[PDB]
């Protein structure tokens, strides 16, 4: 239990893969990383310095719509719209997008349960017509983090919630993909709207798989050999390419959906 | 079991004394309020319906660095520079500062440790030329809050956290007021400099007073039928102007020092 600084993780940063140029999506449990000088702020403070100006550090955002007062007609006239530039992050994802998001220069997509906040030098492509239905699909920013070849940083953070994953559940071919519908209300030109939605769903596993098989996949494609797991202050952290565990995951479940 | 929305908040709020055009600094414990549909924002959202674009919300963000940390010269060169646009809220002081300041439009001071957020119709007066010395005085969004006649909404939060208070301590003429001296890191044009910082202490009240003897300042305050309570949502909430209960402060601050 000794103090992590700005300089401090800049080199564990390094350590683990992060490089000049680099676009990564960062999820956080970043009591993990134990004491910092000045505050979880220096975690992203040193991404920018290792990947620099042209790199890009993202969080999943999300928002705190909830599903029962989604759908409670007596709720419909007071529940405030999705709002890209005000709607908080969920707290379920930590305060790590939350952090991002509330950094002067990020930006934040427009699909609201999958929106993702950015910050750097191809934040505003990252972010910029992000698809309202499949919103974890080729048109969102995990395609694009697939197609810009960036990485994905658990830091301390439990493999499950690699939000990646789910855009290899859309990509991936396998029977009975459930599929969501439903109203939420967006700002559209700063007034609210109520607009239909679906998608696949991302709230619950394929029928058969458990909640953490997320986990499992990462697992196994850290036995491949082709991530990196490396200590972020006091956090055990993992880094994997984007691209290569999509495509070893969408294998993986369209494997599993042969059977 | 009740439920707040962003319409009946600002009943709640117009019932208490918040008024068209108003300035009001809220301290808040957020919990008390209870369930909001559309979480605390709601609150932040109804208080500029009833206040409209000439009024201005404020809260007290002060900043993260520690006493500690500070004052350890193993940490000098690590410690980040107070940075108006981007040091969050000292977390001491709720969730409540922290909400306005990242709200876009929001404008923050510059005196680091009484530094306060805005938003509203005057927040850039409010924030502009905060004095970094003395950061409590006359030279302050309190000192304004007093000279535009704003309030003060105590939101579910104890009465000892009404801040506005220091700038009566500030005023009060009574002998023996401890001065504080420190060292803190903030920007000059964009670049980190150490500066010496002096205030009235702030952080421990005059010696012989209690640490908490601000609340019983403003329920004297409110004792003599000045002042309002009322509900916002579930919690017990306190509205006081600004310049009134200052004049009460300094008035009971001066007549103590006088005794003993
Ligand atoms: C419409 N909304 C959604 C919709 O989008 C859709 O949602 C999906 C969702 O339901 C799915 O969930 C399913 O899968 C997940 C994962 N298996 C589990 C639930 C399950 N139903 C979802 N799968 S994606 C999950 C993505 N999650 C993450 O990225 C988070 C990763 N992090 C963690 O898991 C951590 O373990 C965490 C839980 C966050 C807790 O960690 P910890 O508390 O230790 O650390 P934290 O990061 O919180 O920070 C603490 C320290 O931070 C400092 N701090 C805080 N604030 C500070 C301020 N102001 N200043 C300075 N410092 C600050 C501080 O040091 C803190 O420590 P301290 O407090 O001092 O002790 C896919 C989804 N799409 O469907 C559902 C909905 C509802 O419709
Ligand atoms: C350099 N820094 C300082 C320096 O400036 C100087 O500081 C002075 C300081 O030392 C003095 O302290 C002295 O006096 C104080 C007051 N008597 C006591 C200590 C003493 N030494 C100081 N005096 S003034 C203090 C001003 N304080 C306030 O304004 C706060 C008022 N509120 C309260 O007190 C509450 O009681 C509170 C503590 C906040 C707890 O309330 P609560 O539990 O209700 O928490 P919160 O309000 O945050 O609400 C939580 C809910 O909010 C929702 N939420 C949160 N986050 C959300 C997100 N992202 N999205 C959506 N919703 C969110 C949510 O519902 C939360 O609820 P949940 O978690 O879900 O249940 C003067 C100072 N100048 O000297 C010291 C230093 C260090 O040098
Ligand atoms: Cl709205
Ligand atoms: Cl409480």
């Amino acid at each position: 239990s000794r103090v992590s600084t700005r300089s401090s993780l800049a080199e564990d940063l390094r350590a683990i893969g992060l490089a000049d140029g680099d676009a990564v999506l960062v999820h956080a449990a970043l009591r993990k990383v134990g004491k910092i000088v000045g505050g979880p702020d220096d975690i992203l403070d040193a991404m920018r310095d290792v990947i620099g100006p042209a790199g890009t550090v993202l969080g999943y955002a999300d928002w705190q719509l909830e599903d029962e007062i989604r759908d409670d007609p007596a709720m419909r006239e007071h529940i405030p719209a999705f709002d890209p530039l005000r709607s908080r992050s969920i707290r379920d994802n930590g305060f790590w997008p939350e952090l991002i998001r509330t950094t002067p220069g990020a930006l934040r997509s427009a699909s609201p349960g999958a929106s993702m906040a950015a910050i750097g030098g191809e934040a505003e492509w990252f972010t910029a017509d992000h698809a309202l239905d499949y919103g974890y699909g080729p048109r969102s920013p995990l395609g694009k983090l697939v197609e810009a070849k960036g990485k994905v940083l658990m830091l301390g953070a439990p493999l499950d919630t690699m939000t990646l994953l789910a855009h290899a559940e859309h990509l991936a071919d396998f029977p009975n993909k459930r599929i969501l519908r439903y109203e939420a209300p967006i700002l559209v030109d700063g007034e609210k709207v109520w607009r239909w939605f679906e998608e696949f769903d991302t709230s619950d596993p394929p029928d058969g798989l458990a909640d953490d098989y997320f986990a499992g996949i990462v697992e196994e494609f850290l036995a491949t050999g082709r991530g990196k797991r490396g200590k972020i202050g006091e956090a055990s952290s993992v880094l994997v390419p984007a691209d290569e565990i999509v495509a070893f995951a969408v294998d993986w479940l369209e494997r599993w959906g042969r059977t």
